């Protein structure tokens, strides 16, 4: 019932990133930069195969500085999680959704089951739920 | 000056740090846009806090990219920059070999100078073996 802290997480392939900036719909609260991080199982969904149970998804979001017209990285704000299960997570279509506040295990923050989550990606039913595509 | 080699599956690395510089920026040219930063596992042991071993490998992963509606998206890769370190073949460089391969392509090669104006900036940081990126969790 409950999705695992995803350990070591950081040392999986770097999917993609994006920045959200003050003005953007999802300023609250995925504004900052965010990095997508798969492990092998959830590769071979990205891929263009089906997503074996075991696959997870990591997004890694963090707050910027502007410095001189640089954005840089500052403090993590919080980990999402997706964690593929086909059975038992069937309630929200077979990924297990989890957020852990500043990336910390003990704070978890989903009390809803995941539903909140699930209502976002539902709208991308036809990729099994997952927004971020591979690139080069 | 012998050449760097391109760095074959550096997209399966450990991504160390990102980094968004923008018009205005000192670095604009060339360096404008969103970068990653990428190591293999020898480079990850300098990172750590080892000496560097031979075969470590460090590369800056440079996109453009485009604003829409506050958000900052990855576009085309720009090129890729590449540190091989060789402490034989690169000691006119202190060590590393300097490349810049446009569009992250094989054939396209940016250095001309053997890498004398890369080492030029990196020799700054000289005390943490002229590496700028830290490794953060
Ligand atoms: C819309 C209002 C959303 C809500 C609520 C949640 N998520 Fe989401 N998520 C959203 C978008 C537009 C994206 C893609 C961002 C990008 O860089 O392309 C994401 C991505 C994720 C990921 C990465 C995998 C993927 O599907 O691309 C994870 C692990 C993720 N989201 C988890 C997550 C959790 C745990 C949520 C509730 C706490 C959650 N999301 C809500 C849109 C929305
Ligand atoms: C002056 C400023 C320069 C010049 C002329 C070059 N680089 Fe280097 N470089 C610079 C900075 C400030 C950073 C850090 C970026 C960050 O903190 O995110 C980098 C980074 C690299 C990396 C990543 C490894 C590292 O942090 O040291 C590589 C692989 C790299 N730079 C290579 C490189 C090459 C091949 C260059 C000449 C074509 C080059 N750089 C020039 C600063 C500067
Ligand atoms: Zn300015
Ligand atoms: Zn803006």
């Amino acid at each position: 019932t409950k999705v695992k802290y995803p350990d070591g997480f950081r040392s999986w392939y770097h999917v993609k990133s994006m920045v959200i900036q003050p003005g953007h719909p999802l300023e609250n609260p995925f504004g900052g930069i965010h990095h997508v991080y798969a492990n092998a199982e959830a590769i071979q969904g990205l891929r263009g195969g089906n997503y074996p149970d075991g696959a997870v998804l990591v997004f890694d979001l963090f707050d910027y500085q502007e410095d001189n017209h640089a954005l840089v990285e500052g403090k993590r704000k919080l980990i999402g999680v997706m964690e593929r299960d086909a059975k038992r997570f069937s309630a929200t279509g077979g990924w297990g959704y989890e957020g852990f506040g500043e990336g910390k295990p003990d704070k978890r923050l989903v009390t809803d089951g995941g539903q909140g989550c699930f209502g976002c990606h539902a709208a991308q039913k036809e990729s099994q739920y997952v927004f971020s595509r591979l690139r080069d």
